[PDB]
């Protein structure tokens, strides 16, 4: 009950911050995690043995892929931590501790490849989810792990405020898939500039949770530029090992995914801040002001890909 995580001084300031990095040291990113749910939730959310082994079981369940790794999963919690501490009265009781978890859990069990690349694949996942696959797994194995023995960190809560919270994190899992992201930024946009945005409807709460899933699980484009360059060479080995994937199904994959067309990579790079990233976290910053900082952080990364093109970097 007493016993509090306490990190070292430049962790404890930094880990505060939106583009904090969770450094190479994996043994200490349990302890990450646990210090954000104290600090975000309370010391009482969770019972202390439950939620250490439920993180030991959900790192267990990520794959050693370059990008969609447990590191990404801790990552994409922090973000949720820096928009949850900004944001102090906004968000209810169960929703700070399914949200945290929901991150930990929304890349549960990864092979690195896309639902485009399972349903051309024909992976048995694309004939038990039609759509959403791979987010729809990540829930399905979020739940499983829930269920082992001594694993069932909501067990506190009553039968109804457990639905609750677990549905909390299914919609967040699934909004994570970022082919639902334009639909729903394209209807948070209508509703705030209407004025209609209400954040007492459940259904309002649902997209704003949504929009924030997608700002915490991109938020590599709001890291130091040294941080999101590295990490960009990360995602792109994915996506060229699906590309080569989709070559010996006999497909030629889009450019972003072929090895061979490296050199487009820098004008790519610029289509998905203007397109995805920077449309994502002006919106987020129209709901909630104090995320400012992720928009102000992906200009400036927006900046440095513009940079790349002129061949000053
Ligand atoms: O940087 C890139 C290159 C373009 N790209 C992308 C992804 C899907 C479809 C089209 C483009 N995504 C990113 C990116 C930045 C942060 N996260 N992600 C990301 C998101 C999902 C899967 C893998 C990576
Ligand atoms: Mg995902
Ligand atoms: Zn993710």
């Amino acid at each position: 009950g007493l016993m509090q995580f306490t990190l070292p001084v430049r962790l404890c300031k930094e880990i505060e911050l939106f583009h904090f990095d969770i450094g190479p040291f994996e043994n200490m990113w349990p302890g990450i995690f646990v210090y954000m749910v104290h600090r975000s939730c309370g010391t009482s959310c969770f019972e202390l043995e439950k939620l250490c082994r439920f993180i030991m079981s959900v790192k267990k369940n990520y794959r050693r892929v370059p990008y969609h790794n447990w590191k990404h999963a801790v990552t994409v919690a922090h973000c949720m931590y820096a928009i949850l501490q900004n944001n102090h009265t906004l968000f209810t009781d169960l929703e700070r501790k399914g949200l945290l978890i929901a991150c930990l859990c929304h890349d549960l069990d990864h092979r690195g490849f896309s639902n485009s690349y399972l349903q051309k694949f024909d992976h048995p996942l694309a004939a038990l989810y039609s759509t959403s696959t791979m987010e729809q797994h990540h829930f399905s194995q979020t739940v499983s792990i829930l269920q082992l023995e001594g694993h069932n960190i909501f067990s506190t809560l009553s039968s109804s405020e457990y639905e609750q919270v677990l549905e909390i994190i299914r919609k967040a899992i699934i909004a994570t898939d970022l082919a639902l992201y334009f639909g729903n930024r394209k209807q948070l946009e209508e509703m705030y500039q209407t004025g209609s945005l209400n954040l007492n409807n459940q259904s309002h709460r649902d997209r704003v949770i949504g929009l924030m899933m997608t700002a915490c699980d991109l938020c590599s484009v709001t890291k130091l530029w040294p941080v999101t360059k590295l990490t960009a060479n990360d995602i792109y080995a994915e996506f060229w090992a699906e590309g080569d994937e989709m070559k010996k199904l006999g497909i030629q994959p889009i450019p972003m995914m072929d090895r061979d067309k490296k050199d487009e990579v820098p004008q790519g790079q610029l289509g998905f801040y203007n397109a995805v990233a920077i449309p994502c976290y002006t919106t987020l910053t129209q709901i909630l002001p104090p995320t400012e900082p992720l928009l102000k952080a992906c200009r400036d990364n927006l900046s440095q890909w513009e940079k790349v093109i002129r061949g000053e970097e």
